[PDB]
């Protein structure tokens, strides 16, 4: 069969910020094992704000203008559900939640989602740029108009496109 | 499985590091159908002057850097040898040279109808386009690698090639 279907799959994607962000710097890997199986996602992120951070997979993978997304699409969602948290059933295929930065600004990203597919299905994420956020995913519930929109959890401070390893 | 369906476009931010972050550019590539032709546009600058090899590697991990030397191997899935774009024998990867002129400008505008932008064995998204320090050979050199990468040399600039 087409080997893009086949194995374990593992993606990466490293993160970055720009102009005043330049010190947030890290990377994440992705591993599915099957079609069928759970995705890891296992990082490290150093320089970031401490607390909470959004962490999203947009529908756009363009990083020709950096982390500034041009388009005004908003996270991947094929199924066209509205934003939830990562063990909602409405949600994005992109709402992966908050990771946490403590008060020396690292991040130990370490997470299993069973929506986002590193499989070229629907579910697909690769060629897509993960995103985190300024500030907390309030999943859906924090009564903001945009909360159902994306969360409202504010700018980007890092940036990096999902891709093959 | 929109993957497979309508037009797909794809970008790549290429960018150099260190003595080469004046390195900037950007393609786009376009792809209406599943097996029609995909049509590349756009422009490099601050290139040194002459020709550079300009091939999609195997590898997409950006996570050490664009200067790395050890994901040398260009996209390859059918088990080819390096060639030409215009070669019966290519890689997926081999989309030729490049030529920046003195103002450090080069201008792309291709067409391929090896690489793919929907996920078939072609499928080149998720991959590094990578602009080498000097000319591929196209196969016809002589070193010992002309024939695994065009022995272009190491890298100038970088870019993932992802969905617009
Ligand atoms: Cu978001
Ligand atoms: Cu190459
Ligand atoms: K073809
Ligand atoms: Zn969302
Ligand atoms: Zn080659």
């Amino acid at each position: 069969v087409n080997y893009l279907f086949r194995g374990p799959v593992t993606a990466v994607a490293a993160i970055a910020g720009e102009g005043e962000h330049a010190g947030i710097k890290g990377s994440l890997t992705f591993l599915q094992k099957s079609l069928d199986g759970r995705t890891v996602i296992n990082g490290t992120i150093s320089g970031l704000p401490e607390g909470k951070h959004g962490l999203h997979i947009h529908d756009s993978g363009d990083m020709t203008k950096g982390c500034y997304i041009t388009t005004a699409k908003g996270h991947l969602n094929p199924f066209n559900l509205s934003h939830g948290a990562p063990s909602d059933s409405a949600r994005h295929v992109g709402d992966l939640g908050n990771i946490y930065a403590d008060d020396t600004g690292i991040s130990v990203i370490n997470l299993t989602d069973t929506v986002i597919s590193l499989f070229p299905t629907p579910a697909f994420v690769i060629g897509r740029i993960l995103v985190i956020h300024t500030t907390y995913d309030d999943l859906g519930r924090g009564g903001s108009p945009v909360s159902k929109v994306n969360g409202n959890a504010g700018g980007r401070l890092a940036c990096g496109i999902i891709s093959y390893v």
